[PDB]
């Protein structure tokens, strides 16, 4: 008798449900209404609410609540990526019941599922927008009438996958979908004392719920797998003195045993093109034809974005292959092994329904002593990798500093002149590199900068280059003429925000807007996203991405907006290097913090500050050096991709 237990549970509460048409959102926005809460449910397709609608009214009225038909409502053509919409349907909202005492921020998208070097950059930007942008969007239009009445709640939607506490799991292929789930339970932590006692917000965390779902993610693994398979063949090439542009033309002929037996192919796409031919399916055209069209238009584009050809190399394939490319058998083959992945991940052997999920939530929603927490409806799960979050300890071995001297070093920041000047003296004086590239957002900082170390400007040892933004121009020009990097260290560009976080009183002038914290994503996350987007096509490279410092005043909502950021981007560091791992060139990424853990760990002193500034010079260095690749330790080169190490 669950409904009786939830009768009354909830009465009187007004809650808007994202996403609550079908799935979990369906099910809580049911299970809150069958609570005696008025419910706001919406999505994007009006026929499908109107169907849940009528689902749940009728439940209503037999669990005898009054007037069923008005303790349930719609709003249609509401896609939480429209920030913009969220609004009107705030707007809606308030003018039908009064008052939103519960958000649920249920609604998520599953994102591009790409790679990291191979997700455009504006697919990553609609998944933030739409499974974590949106989320502070309602938080910050609600939160003053939710201050003012004091009972109520945020609850974000999140994920295994979006991480714990101070430990962020990889997702390969989706680390647009990781990073947005990692920021809506960072949200909940970095926020819940400014916004408490008033408003509870905490996010929920279900493990996996229950062509399917597994044939299209494992037709998405057959092509990646063919389309790597190519690049590394390509680059081992390359390698031998190839010049890749110029086997294009007899590349995309396509013809597998064309390519095997052509003396004008460089031995390793031979091997490659031999070992297709004798072991892909020979009912499908994969195993006589390379490529696809997908997998030809990725593929070049790898190559574009890794400087290794020309837009004017680009080459449409000369025969798209015969449909069915992979076989139905090894579609199947491969979602069989994805289903058994994800099943044998679960202690309990069994998965919840959408509905378990929802009844745990509900009653969850009934407890008013916490807050900032991650509550798991749905769990027990064993995972591949972890990557706990971590402080500097011990400094790089010597041998491996050595292999930097001659190197290329790209730098990419702004406003911390200190650090880069630093970093940038280091380099050269020290390490003894090539030269350092440092890439600035305005022209003027490019100036002062040259200015202050004029000298190794003048000897061709540090070069400028201002990018004005185009983070992606700057790379190529780098690496058109200024060498191919080793180390490439992102800083960003913004420093953080200094806004409030909740209200003084009555008065939210103050409180960082929905566009600011769109900036601080779009500066202090997809910032290093398209560092590390261009650079992870780089053989030979090293990334690292560092995560700012707070200002003087240090104050605190700019601490919890740096562990805002530093929780949020460890999501994309650690997936990254996951994939790193696992697909050439292999290039590790990491990351640096330059704010601590506790408050109180923060630099009070100029020789504490001058403690910091020594410990990140070394942290950069122990990250930047050349690092283990999986054929060296398959060990090393496992943990030591994907850090976030605090200095
Ligand atoms: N294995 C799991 O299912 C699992 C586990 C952990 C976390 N989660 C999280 O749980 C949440 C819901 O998961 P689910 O499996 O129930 O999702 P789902 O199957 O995609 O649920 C679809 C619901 O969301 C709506 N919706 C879809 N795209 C939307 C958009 N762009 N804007 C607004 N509404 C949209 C749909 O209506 P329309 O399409 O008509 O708009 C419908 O009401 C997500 O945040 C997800 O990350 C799920």
């Amino acid at each position: 008798g669950w409904a009786e237990s939830l009768f009354g549970l909830h009465m009187g509460k007004v809650a808007l449900i994202t996403g609550g048409s079908a799935g979990i959102g369906g099910q809580i926005g049911r299970l809150l209404a069958l609570s005696g809460a008025h419910v706001m449910l919406a999505a994007r397709n009006a026929d499908q609410l109107e169907q849940m609608r009528a689902s749940i009214v009728r439940e209503v009225r037999d669990a005898s609540y009054p007037d069923a038909e008005s303790r349930v409502a719609i709003f249609p053509g509401s896609d939480v990526s429209d920030i913009d919409g969220l609004e009107r349907l705030v707007n809606h909202t308030v003018r039908v019941f009064g008052k939103v005492d519960y958000l649920i921020n249920n609604a998520g998208i599953a994102g591009a599922e790409e790679m990291v070097i191979d997700m455009p950059v504006d697919a990553w930007r609609h998944t933030l927008r739409a499974n974590l942008i949106s989320n502070y969007a309602l938080l910050r239009r609600l939160a003053p009438q939710m201050k003012a009445a004091g009972g109520a709640y945020v609850l974000n939607v999140s994920s295994y996958f979006g991480g714990e506490k101070y430990v962020a799991i990889p997702y390969p292929n989706r680390s647009d979908y990781a990073v947005s789930k990692a920021g809506q339970r960072a949200m909940v932590e970095s926020l819940a004392r400014f916004l408490g006692p008033e408003i509870q917000i905490n996010a929920i965390a279900p493990g996996p719920v229950e062509p399917g779902l597994f044939m299209r993610r494992a037709r998405l693994i057959l092509e990646n797998k063919r389309l790597n398979e190519v690049f590394a063949a390509l680059l081992a090439a390359r390698h031998e003195g190839a010049t890749i542009a110029d086997l294009l033309p007899d590349l995309f002929a396509n013809d597998i045993q064309s390519i095997a037996n052509s003396a004008a192919m460089p031995a390793p796409l031979r091997r490659l093109a031999t070992m297709l031919r004798e072991t892909s399916d020979a009912g499908g055209s994969a195993q006589s034809y390379l490529m696809n069209a997908t997998i030809a238009r990725k593929l070049l584009n790898r190559l574009e974005n890794g400087g290794y050809i020309t837009l004017h190399d680009r080459r449409a394939l000369t025969v798209e292959p015969p449909e069915p490319f992979f076989t139905e058998a090894q579609i199947e083959r491969e979602a069989i092994k994805v289903r058994d992945g994800i099943l044998g991940m679960l202690h309990l052997q069994r998965m919840p329904t959408e509905f378990d999920v929802a009844l745990a939530t509900v009653f969850y929603l009934a407890d008013r002593n916490v807050t900032g927490e991650t509550f798991h409806p749905s769990g027990g799960l064993r995972f591949e990798r972890t990557v706990t979050e971590g402080e500097l300890f011990g400094k790089p071995g010597q041998q491996r500093l050595e292999r930097l001297k001659g190197s290329v070093v790209y730098l990419i920041g702004e406003h911390l002149r200190q650090h880069l000047v630093l970093l940038a003296r280091t380099f050269l004086d020290e390490i003894h590199v090539a030269r350092v590239v440092l890439l600035t957002e305005t022209t003027q900082a490019a100036t002062d900068l040259a200015a202050e170390l004029s000298d190794y400007e003048a000897a061709g040892r540090f070069v400028v280059i201002p990018t004005c933004g185009d983070i992606e121009g700057g790379i190529d020009r780098a690496m058109a003429e200024y060498g191919r990097p080793g180390p490439v260290i992102s800083t960003p560009f913004r420093p953080l925000p200094d806004r409030a976080l909740s209200a003084r009183n009555g008065d939210w002038s103050s409180v960082l807007t929905t566009a600011e914290f769109e900036e601080l994503v779009e500066q202090q996350i997809t910032h290093h996203f398209r560092v590390a987007r261009k650079a992870g096509l780089i053989e030979g490279a090293n990334v690292t991405l560092v995560t700012p410092p707070t200002s003087a005043r240090s104050t605190s909502e700019e601490f919890a907006l740096a562990n805002f950021v530093k929780t949020t981007l460890h999501a994309l560091t650690a997936t990254a290097g996951a994939e790193s791992e696992r697909t050439v060139p292999h290039v590790p990424v990491n990351q640096v913090d330059l704010t601590r853990r506790a408050r109180s760990e923060e630099p009070r002193t100029p020789s504490e500050e001058e403690e910091e500034l020594q410990r990140f010079v070394n942290a950069v260095l122990l990250t930047s050096a050349p690092l283990p690749t999986p054929l060296e330790s398959r060990y090393r080169a496992r943990i030591y991709r994907g850090n976030a190490i605090t200095v």
